[PDB]
């Protein structure tokens, strides 16, 4: 019969959690490690020496068994070429909020590639954007997506957060359990991030305007669907829900273009699986297989998979084209050409597995794609904007205490006098004969 093929593309890895692209021309693969590491796969086939991204003594990761505690997702700004942002989610034991119990908080955070480094990140650029108590290990979510509209998409889990601690607390989360949308692109340095017009609850102050939709338990890797067959749809979202009593369900949520949302979508439900919980899903848009080309592909621990109701999906291992693997499946991965990948360790090993279809071209002659080798960031906000941040439009923000285009000039809120003048923040530098903090002094 007619089945796929797993191929091994690189091994030893640190735990693999996913694997996604950069978006700009450049065919780098960026695999995610859970213990807080992103490393490159060049598209000749190496992992590049320096990592991507090492927040390494910031998350405190999963040891051993059911746990979920380390780096959680990435994504990439769709103007990442021009405005190198990232968007990262991990778990951190570092912070001093007086909530009371607690295990840890769940932080999303924006971050920019070094200006003289096309392959590394400046962790100075670091700008959280949101952090969530969290009491348990179990339940997070953590999934970050740019849906075809430009937002920012957070999907967060349960947390296994009861009704009970819910109210029992100088209150905690409220974001848990949801889907959460944000404008990122925004002018007023005020704040992070801005909530869609269109977002349901942009005014009404008793609901959180940045929850979308709610309903979430324990999900997992949702399949991201961005040309859903449906004219109507303009982006779907589609999860394998762990429910914890093994009762697994499907949640589907439907994004519809240009709509203003009265209230929030329905987490639309279904139970299409006969049994056992499902690592996650995706959804395959590539170009190496026509016949794979768009099912909903999702897959077990074990290495069983599924097609979108569910139709198994049989690797055979005939003649050289394997279907075997080591370990169970962690996570998934997407190249820039749309290819797919699975990730899984043994339990150092990590391995990182290509799905191809037989009956294609490994690699067929409408697929190729002349490569743009990565580049510096050329930007005005770039080696321009000193002194405070820079936003994924290229608005450059001050720190307290600087004013101006480019945060160039210096404020002093006491005033300097006698011919003095405004160093830095609140600094005054005074000619000779003159003293104290504004040279009032002779």
């Amino acid at each position: 019969h007619n089945c796929f093929c797993i191929q091994e593309v690189v091994s030893g890895l640190r735990q693999p959690v996913g694997a996604l692209h950069s978006g700009d021309g450049s065919q780098r693969l960026f695999i995610l490690e859970k213990e807080g590491y992103v490393k490159i796969l060049t598209p000749e086939g190496e992992i590049f020496k320096e990592p991507y991204l090492d927040i390494h003594k910031l998350v405190q990761s999963g040891i051993k068994g059911g746990d979920e505690r380390g780096l959680l997702s990435l994504a990439f700004h769709p103007n990442y070429k021009k405005n190198g942002k990232l968007y990262v989610s991990y778990t951190t034991n570092q912070e001093r909020w007086a909530i009371g119990p607690h295990d840890h908080i769940l932080r999303v955070v924006e971050y920019t590639v070094s200006r003289k480094n096309p392959h590394q990140v400046d962790l100075r650029t670091a700008r959280v954007f949101l952090e969530v108590a969290e009491l348990h290990r179990k339940h997070l979510g953590g999934q970050l997506l740019f849906g075809p509209d430009g937002f920012l998409y957070i999907i967060l889990g349960d947390g296994m957060i009861t009704l009970d601690d819910m109210e029992e607390m100088d209150g905690l989360s409220d974001f848990t359990g949801s889907v959460l949308r944000l404008d990122v692109d925004t002018d007023m340095c005020n704040v992070p991030y801005s909530i869609p017009r269109s977002n349901p609850h942009f005014n009404s102050t008793n609901q959180p305007p940045e929850v979308f939709a709610h309903g979430l338990h324990d999900p997992g890797r949702c399949a991201v669907d961005r040309h859903p067959t449906d004219i109507n749809i303009n982006l779907t979202i589609l999860c394998s829900d762990s429910n914890g009593k093994n009762r697994s369900s499907a949640r589907i949520l439907q994004i519809i273009k240009g709509k203003d949302y009265e209230s929030e979508p329905s987490l639309l439900e279904f139970k299409p699986f006969s049994n056992g919980p499902l690592v996650g899903g995706f959804v395959y848009r590539g170009c190496q297989s026509e016949r794979l080309y768009g099912s909903y592909v999702f897959g077990d621990r074990n290495g069983n998979f599924l097609t979108l109701q569910e139709k198994p999906l049989c690797l055979g291992t005939s003649g050289s084209c394997r279907g075997y693997f080591s370990g169970h499946i962690l996570g998934f991965g997407e190249d820039e050409l749309g290819e797919v990948y699975i990730l899984s360790s043994s339990k150092h090993n990590g391995k990182l597995y290509k799905i191809v279809d037989p009956k294609r071209p490994l690699m067929p002659e409408e697929c190729r794609a002349t490569v743009q080798p990565a580049q510096t960031l050329t930007s005005e906000c770039s080696r321009l904007c000193r002194n405070g941040y820079c936003t994924p439009t290229g608005k450059c923000c001050c720190s307290p205490g600087w004013e101006g285009d480019f945060c160039r000039t210096a404020k002093c809120e006491p005033a300097c006098r006698h011919g003095g003048v405004c160093v830095r923040p609140n600094k005054c530098l005074c000619k000779k004969g003159y003293l104290g903090p504004q040279c009032e002094h002779h």
